RNA sequence: GACACCUGAC
DNA sequence: GAATCAGGTGTC
């Protein structure tokens, strides 16, 4: 009943426009929501493949931190793909959604050939509110 | 791009739902070309529903091929539907916006049209020119 | 149903 | 900053 956030965490979210449109992601400090990474508007992709990338870009960057730190998103499916190593998009793989389409690709490699000690978290939105990482 | 010989039309409200009002404007002048009296209740969508319907009666009676223009999403969607999908609730209070959106629907469905109906592009255009000020 | 991401509108 | 009115897709 007094699940509270941990505040020593890295948050994740997505912004979009469009789903499927422009996507954007960040990771931020959980206890100041100062940004430590994102990327640049990605032309097209999905909720859900932003969701994926800006996880395992956390491991990444946590990994070679070396941080014992835990990861916060709020998507269900994004944190099911990470653990499944396999995003399971029905975006349509073309010249227009190349970029994206190569980014999950290289995520999932990178997930199928390292270890990771970082803890992945279901944001309590019901619990806490929104995400710290939210664009609002 | 914005095709000035043509009809603008928005909504006001005190509350949503609350008191709603509408009007047509002229796109190039400014012009006020009809102006609903205010209703005691309704919603922000039935009125964007009934601005435009009632700028198709307008356009109708005068023959008029120029296109109407709104902002509403929405009220794009009831009008090439027929069918405006409001939750506001239908009683004794609401009798006079639901009168008045039952007609429009009535209308619809009695008559023939070409008028286009355009998304005015508030992004790239800013304010649709019946807009409402600020109070 | 659930977890998300949007779009247009005192 | 707050609230309400409406119509969408991505996924489990
Ligand atoms: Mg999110
Ligand atoms: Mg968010
Ligand atoms: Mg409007
Ligand atoms: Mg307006």
């Amino acid at each position: 009943a007094k699940e509270e956030i941990i505040w020593e965490s890295l948050s994740v979210d997505v912004g979009s426009q469009g789903n499927p449109g422009i996507v954007e992601y960040k990771g931020v400090d959980t206890k100041t929501g100062e940004v430590l990474f994102e990327r640049e508007p990605i032309p097209i992709g999905t909720n859900n493949m932003g969701e994926f990338l800006a996880i395992v870009h956390g491991l990444r960057y946590l990994k070679e931190r070396n941080s014992r730190k835990p990861i916060y998103s709020n998507s269900q499916t994004a944190i099911k793909w990470v653990k499944d190593k396999k995003a399971k998009s029905t975006l349509v793989r073309n010249e227009e959604t190349a970029l994206i389409w190569k980014l999950v690709d290289e995520a999932e490699e990178w997930l199928n050939t390292h270890t990771y000690e970082t803890p992945i978290l279901k944001w309590q939105t019901d619990k806490w509110g929104e995400i710290k990482a939210d664009y609002g």
